[PDB]
């Protein structure tokens, strides 16, 4: 009652689900999060009944605290992939995102604190960024809604 | 071994993924009759494969006959409900080619409906569903396109 059903679910060593991500783009740089020596997005499943759009916009306001509009959707991706004997596949929404506040320092995610980083565009190149396919996908939009296949 | 659908019912909501095949020649969309409704050829994606493996194995099963995804057109939020039971889809919408003769009919389930070619301009004079396909196909520009939720 009263937690709503998100859009996944797991089923023996199968995970499959819908996720909207935030693409924060100011000054030329991407908004990103260090974890474990790898960089990763915002983003996490959409509600079963939800929007995308209202999806990202909660999910910006979970993790970084701040109103946000959800934008262009730049990318819907496919995304498979194994871990630990799991398989996990989703769709994902990925939207550049419109902060409506300044962006803090610091964002958290089930109660861990991970930095705010901003990483130029033409620089997401040479770090360790999650997905992956962004490394060039961002610096090479233009402005048409892509459909982007990431398989381990 | 059976694959697992890409759909979950959770109370009295169905939420899952679809791969739909907009079969276009001769500018006239193959489209599915039941009970005065009109539908497209598709259905659930199987948990990891892919939208157009989908889509062609769709086709395979519904008409019997070989294809090709071709083009994606759209990616669609749908919400909607079917005799009381509310259905949220992710919709990918494929122009596929296919490599056979459509044939008259379609089965699901092992219920066949009779399947017609309907001109692209006259999609707005059937009960078409869903329902977004009536303006926005005709109107297709040749770029993906997002159909969002109201």
């Amino acid at each position: 009652a009263m937690t709503q059903q998100d859009f996944r679910t797991k089923v023996d060593n199968t995970v499959f689900g819908v996720r909207a991500t935030a693409l924060i783009v100011q000054n030329h740089k991407l908004l990103v999060t260090k974890d474990k020596g790898k960089y990763y997005t915002i983003g996490g499943a959409i509600q079963v009944n939800e929007s995308t759009e209202d999806a990202v916009v909660r999910e910006v306001k979970e993790e970084l605290g701040v109103k946000a509009q959800a934008g262009q959707l730049a990318f819907v991706v496919e995304n498979r992939f194994e871990v630990d004997g799991v398989s996990y596949h989703n769709i994902e929404f990925h939207y550049l995102v419109d902060l409506l506040e300044d962006a803090p320092l610091t964002m958290q995610e089930d109660e861990k604190r991970q930095p705010c980083e901003w990483i130029d565009l033409d620089k997401l190149q040479n770090i360790q960024l999650v997905p992956v396919f962004l490394k060039t996908a961002l610096p090479d939009w233009e402005g048409q809604l892509r459909h982007i296949h990431l398989e381990e």
